[PDB]
């Protein structure tokens, strides 16, 4: 919330613009919040409020929020601790941290640290190297992965096209990329126990299909609106994905998500949790692993406070929320 | 209406702003306004007028107006004769006051005051405390017990926060807190005879359960945009929870009301009254009782002008106004 | 159009606020205008145009535009021939004048002028003064009685109030007022052969009275927004009203015609004609006689340009137009 | 995109307002970008993009893009090539090029250029000068003839007006005007073999009777909010359009298209191709012949990566995209 001012002020301008940017006109980027803001929870009154609670099982897994930390490329970018920094602070909130395929530091480094990582896998031109990567984060213990089909190609960022913006020195340190198809997710599902996540899914078609492809979950997003310029935000479609659905998956939704009303508001429409993003790359480059940590404590305060005023003892009350569409 | 000028220059910016506020974004306070704004009336023509009358029976008792005014905790903050000043204007207009469980000045010495006062009912983490509370309000002559049921907890006012604010000096006058629920609700109504009122309902099943339950009224009321953020707006779930009472109780709403022309929306979309909160505190603020009793006059004469322009000879002729939604 | 400017500079602050305001916030005079943006044409191709007309029958007589001139009262505020001006110059250009009963000159003058004027009737206390009125405009020649009905009394206007505007020396000529009712319109229609249009008719049922009434027509109409702060705009119950009445009586609308288009608009949503207010009185304040009738011819035109670029021959044809609500 | 701001710079501000502007107000105009915008595409993922192409058939002809050069007079007003500079590099990007009856540039000359061009036609005073200008488009190898049907008569352009602009020195080098009705359609479909696209359809109905009156296609096309203002953009009818017609004739979209994103919108309402005008210009204005290749360039790896960024191998596969209409 705050934080993107110190965030901007401490990052360089190509840095911050390849953060905060999407796609082409970055229609796709504004509509994730006006699509939040045009919906209004209606809450339920006098119910027991004893013991709230805003934890949820995922994956096998309790997490403490229903929330993880998305997969944001490159963390050290932002500050030098980078992804550690982050992978700590989640783990310390009780929250998944999903590690990127193109992280700054090593996967086997962050999952050191605990909590419980998910790995975020773009499909490489091999099938070898995709499944020896997938092998990695589960040799690793991550709980998850978090298959990226949203991005058969790079969406053309005019920040950065105008910026000339590059990445300096940061590295890919998972390495010493092809389109993903229905065929890559069931080899990957072929060769993991894990629950394979399919992130980037907006069709309601493609989230019945994932489910009969044996995904354990989608994440309902645009990917920020940083691919298709004019692709639909997830929180308009995530309604209508959860009824097709019908429990066969869990489904996380993300995309400006800002608040924990915005949270409470995403699991009203049927989410299991969300992924946040941007905010809290804001929170590492103001202040390291210890303003992530002040940024997922007043997540969670919001997220409960939220819950405690529409009348939810539980995330599941929540989901059971109606709402209605404003100006 | 205009008065809101003269309230901000004499008063304190952080008493202002406490007035004035609402929770996180402020984004339910704003929609209050904008929900209204979006309702025109169907006018009705050629209509007799002879005697246009804007009184009300409700609760066993005839007001002047289809309005009382809204519960606001320590009025002394806006002016130093507070609760007193306005329960005189308020009387003095026929128009109900509402009682603070957090009032400046006892609850006794403004129902001393005279008129038909209704007593607003904070839930106490004891039963007896606040038995007791309401035991005190119907020894002292109150018409109502207001529950306000919204509050398990006080929303986040970031412009609080921000500020430091903090109550100077002005007490809580009727003390020499505890989430409610539906048993509390029974506790109250089996302690009282006189009618309770339900204040912080906007779910349609928590309206019907009202009545379950013996309310004799509801307030459909996000708090003046200052409990859940995002909550919507009482004015957009009007009609339906009219719709779903079917005269089982009164039905009140409040919410922006800032024109006799919007009492006319409320009362066309099925209210029996309004509430009216910070407006009444602009008139205390700026000219103490005379103001408040100005202001009254005033949304008198604006609401006998609406109704006759839309051809209503009176308030339930008004409630069967249809309206249309706009831009 | 553009007028409107040299209206400003040339009229003092006061008479100008005077024609231009509305009452209360001004929501239905600005809803006038939006209402009307919203509405776009469907237009017809290739169809023959060989002879575009935009003449019309109504009320017994040709009118050389589905237009007349709505009546506006004491028209010498605005330029020193006043009344007798506007009425040569739609005499001139072939479409009604709709003398009013506060004209600033008799309405035996501005019927001499010729034309074919409408009279404009403020019921008055006096059942038989009221009648005489009727009577007076019938011997001097007026083709219609058009009985204001939306004005039991003056809505509250906020300009005039802060501008504490007063009408200086202009008089009213028509004399050496009490509200309306269905009452009213059955003496009226009994007094006279002339047919009576209701003015200011803006509810479905009110629409289908007023046939069963006997009416002649009905100006569906807010009074520019003047009356009732909130009333929806007449544009936007035209379509429900026009079938309701199912050719029973002409049906006309006014409210921010501010073009050839507008007209277009208006008639394609089922209007007979339309009433134009404040641009005709722009025209007069800026060049008299001639200023008006530029602004007939120009509307002329226009009229006639739209209607051929939709496919329309004749006013009938854009009767049957299909229209689409837009952003 | 960019390019505007470069064209103001080297154009006259008469000529500049002669290629920006519309009709009127300009409501149509600005409301072909708004219904764009309000458009979102639902991506699909995980489809094979092996070979992703956006190539078409249409009009027996294969063209690279589902993109022609829409008809636009006197292109020497923007460079001293002219037409001949933009058939040359539509010619090279693939694209159809539609020649003008009010080219800069003679017919002959336009289409010895070679690439696929079609002709535009305006119905002439004599059907025998029409006819004999269809002869010469056919005998010069044109492949479709566009006769526009939208202009019985030119739109008022305020624009134009205002400026008191007309064209200097350039001609219309095709020669040495009336209505369009169906009879003329009739009469040029029985003197060719070419296909007959009639541009500026926005009713239903005309869309049909098109396909029976025997068009090979139609442009759904309110002419760039030139003609009618107020006319509903052609992108709001498109989907009524296409489903009505049911495969009947080739179904083209103009009207506010400035990105490859735009023109996958258009393809996922169901157009078959859409017509580009006012961007070319602005390139040819900027840089000639270079200017516009680099435009259809650009335009053309837009289209390609929309396409792929919504799983769409083939144009006909984004035809069959679904849509959510937002704000
Ligand atoms: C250059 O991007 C790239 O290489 O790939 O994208 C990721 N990197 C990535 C980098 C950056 C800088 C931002 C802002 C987002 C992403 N995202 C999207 C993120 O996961 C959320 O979907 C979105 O941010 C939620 O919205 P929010 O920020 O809270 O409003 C990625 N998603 C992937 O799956 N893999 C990635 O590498
Ligand atoms: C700090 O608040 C707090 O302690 O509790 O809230 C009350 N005090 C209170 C204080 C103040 C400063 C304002 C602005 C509103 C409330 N309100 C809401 C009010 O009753 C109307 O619902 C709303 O104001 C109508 O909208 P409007 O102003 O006309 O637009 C309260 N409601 C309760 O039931 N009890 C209270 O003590
Ligand atoms: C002070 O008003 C008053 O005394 O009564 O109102 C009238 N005088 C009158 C005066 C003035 C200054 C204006 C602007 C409108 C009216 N109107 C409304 C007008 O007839 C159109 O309905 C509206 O103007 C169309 O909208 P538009 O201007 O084109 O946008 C009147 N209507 C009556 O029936 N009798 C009147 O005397
Ligand atoms: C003065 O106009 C005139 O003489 O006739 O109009 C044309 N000339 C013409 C000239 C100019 C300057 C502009 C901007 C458009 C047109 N157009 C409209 C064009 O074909 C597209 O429909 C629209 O431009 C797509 O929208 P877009 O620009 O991409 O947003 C013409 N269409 C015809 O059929 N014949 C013409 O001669």
């Amino acid at each position: 919330a705050d934080l993107e001012r110190a965030a901007r002020d401490v990052l360089p301008g190509e840095i911050f613009d390849f953060l905060a940017g999407g796609s082409g006109t970055e229609a796709s980027l504004v509509a994730n919040r006006t699509a939040l803001e045009r919906v209004f929870v209606i809450p339920r009154m006098l119910r027991d409020l004893t013991d709230v609670t805003t934890e949820i099982d995922i994956f096998g897994r309790r997490a403490a929020l229903p929330m993880a930390v998305a997969p944001v490329a490159y963390q050290r970018l932002f500050h030098p601790e980078g992804e550690l920094a982050v992978a700590r602070a989640a783990r310390d909130a009780g929250v998944p941290y999903t590690i990127c395929t193109l992280s700054s530091v090593s996967l086997e480094e962050i999952a050191a640290v605990g909590g419980r990582p998910w790995f975020q896998l773009f499909w490489l031109r091999d099938e070898k190297r995709s499944l020896d990567l997938v092998r990695r984060a589960e040799d690793a213990g991550c709980e998850a992965i978090v298959f990226t089909v949203d991005v058969p190609w790079m969406g053309r960022r005019l920040r950065d096209m105008r910026n000339g913006f590059a990445l300096p020195e940061v590295t890919a340190a998972n390495f010493d990329f092809a389109p993903a198809t229905w065929e890559s997710v069931e080899a990957v599902r072929a060769h993991t126990d894990l629950p394979v996540v399919l992130k980037g899914i907006l069709a309601v078609e493609d989230a019945r299909r994932a489910v009969d492809a044996g995904a354990g979950g989608i994440v309902v997003s645009n990917h920020g609106g940083r691919q298709l310029d004019g692709a639909v935000p997830g929180i308009e479609m995530l309604g209508e994905i959860v009824a097709a659905v019908s429990g066969g998956c869990e489904v996380l939704v993300d995309g400006g998500i800002r608040s924990g009303g915005d949270v409470l508001k995403a699991t009203a429409l049927g989410a299991s949790a969300v992924l946040v993003g941007r905010p809290v790359m804001w929170a590492l480059a103001a202040a390291g692993q210890d303003g992530v940590r002040q940024l997922l404590e007043l997540l969670a305060e919001e997220v409960r406070d939220a819950m405690g005023l529409a009348g939810c003892e539980s995330v599941g009350a929540a989901r059971r929320l109606n709402t209605k569409l404003g100006v």
